């Protein structure tokens, strides 16, 4: 898997999500490059308006493309199941509210990486800071730690996410997720260590679109 993300390459993400039977979809494209860590996505919603804050999409919407020093090489699982692929499910806790469901599967094809996910949210309040739409438009910067899973030859991911509220206040969004390999082939379990994180949200001047420009950055960290 290492070899293949020696540069640069296409990324095309897709989403299949209903939150409180207000269906959507999400498509992405862009370019990673893990030697930096760096991600270039533009998102645009394919159904027309999004129901929720868009921001609460981010991560579900490539974590192979990680930066991992290199020393920590050996720790790296989601490179280590490439090209075949690995399985990330998640359940995001929002405080005071509803929460998601998602199933997504990394991979390639051909040359491309592809992010097929499917969303399901319930238990949302009407007039919450989701549905009500209160989030403001900017992400924060958050540490992902990761775990081994032997038993499942996976891993265990568990991170918080803050959401900058309008009012000035912030929302939780518990994160809780799981990776698995797709294929039979050996995967690497790693140590206990995080991921680095920081990204920018912004907008595309000429886009009629709902859409959502992305700069990311991500290191490995934690020894």
């Amino acid at each position: 898997g290492e070899e293949l993300f020696t540069g640069v390459v296409p990324i095309l993400v897709e989403l299949d999500g209903d939150v409180n039977g207000h269906k959507f979809s999400v498509s992405g494209e862009g370019e990673g490059d893990a030697t930096y860590g760096k991600l270039t996505l533009k998102f645009i919603c394919t159904t027309g308006k999004l129901p929720v804050p868009x921001p609460t999409l981010v991560t579900t919407l490539v974590q192979c493309f990680s930066r991992y020093p290199d020393h920590m090489k050996q720790h790296d699982f989601f490179k280590s199941a490439m090209p075949e692929g690995y399985v990330q499910e998640r359940t995001i806790f929002f405080k005071d509210d509803g929460n998601y469901k998602t199933r997504a599967e990394v991979k390639f094809e051909g040359d491309t990486l592809v992010n097929r996910i499917e969303l399901k949210g319930i238990d949302f309040k009407e007039d919450g800071n989701i549905l009500g739409h209160k989030l403001e438009y900017n992400y924060n910067s958050h540490n992902v730690y990761i775990m081994a899973d032997k038993q499942k030859n996976g891993i265990k991911v568990n991170f918080k996410i803050r959401h900058n509220i309008e009012d000035g206040s912030v929302q939780l969004a518990d994160h809780y997720q799981q990776n698995t390999p797709i294929g039979d082939g050996p995967v690497l379990l790693p140590d206990n260590h995080y991921l680095s994180t920081q990204s920018a949200l912004s907008k595309d001047p000429n886009e009629k679109r709902d859409h959502m420009v992305l700069l990311e950055f991500v290191t490995a960290a934690g020894i």
